[PDB]
């Protein structure tokens, strides 16, 4: 698709058997989701943005579907104010910026 | 151009006759730059990121070139971790997301 930026670019994702809404975020290195369960090993991480840092759990090799596009990658889970899809997964679905 | 997302989408901007580096950030409603001088009066704004809220100075109707593309719009100035170009200006330069 071509996604306009007049509005926030929100999409449906499927992850861990759940459907969630998330923001396609070219400014984000990492994908970060609100608290949820994921299977397998994790390790703690601090990530920073406007306003400072939060602590998250880092899960690797997590399958995700974004707009019907399957990918696998690292998902961070913690007290983010909003669900963001970062570059680590945007690359995998072939997402580009164009102007 | 078409910008892939394997690296941070950093571009050169020009504002107040000076070149700076900034991040093209579809997850950002607004454009926020690190401390700098701009002309005219400013208004208060509080913006929220992953780590919480910061106070910024809002300047309106500021000329800014982004990758050589001319825009004129609202620029926020404050203690951001990096210069970010948000949707308010990404729409002026005709940016979309595509996959
Ligand atoms: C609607 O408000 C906003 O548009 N906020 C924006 C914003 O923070 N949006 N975020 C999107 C993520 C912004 C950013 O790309 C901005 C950003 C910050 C630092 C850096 C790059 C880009 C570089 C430093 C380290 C790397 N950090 C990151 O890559 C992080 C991580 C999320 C991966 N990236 C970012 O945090 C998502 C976000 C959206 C809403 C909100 C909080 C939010 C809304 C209402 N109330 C509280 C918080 C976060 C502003 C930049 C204008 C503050
Ligand atoms: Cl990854
Ligand atoms: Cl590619
Ligand atoms: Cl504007």
């Amino acid at each position: 698709p071509q996604i306009t930026l007049w509005q926030r670019p929100l999409v449906t994702i499927k992850i861990g058997g759940q459907l969630k809404e998330a923001l396609l975020d070219t400014g984000a290195d990492d994908t970060v989701l609100e608290e949820m369960s994921l299977p397998g090993r994790w390790k703690p991480k601090m990530i920073g943005g406007i306003g400072g840092f939060i602590k998250v759990r880092q899960y690797d090799q997590i399958p995700i579907e974004i707009c019907g596009h399957k990918a696998i990658g690292t998902v961070l889970v913690g007290p983010t104010p909003t669900n963001v899809i970062g570059r680590n997964l945007l690359t995998q679905i072939g997402c580009t910026l164009n102007f």
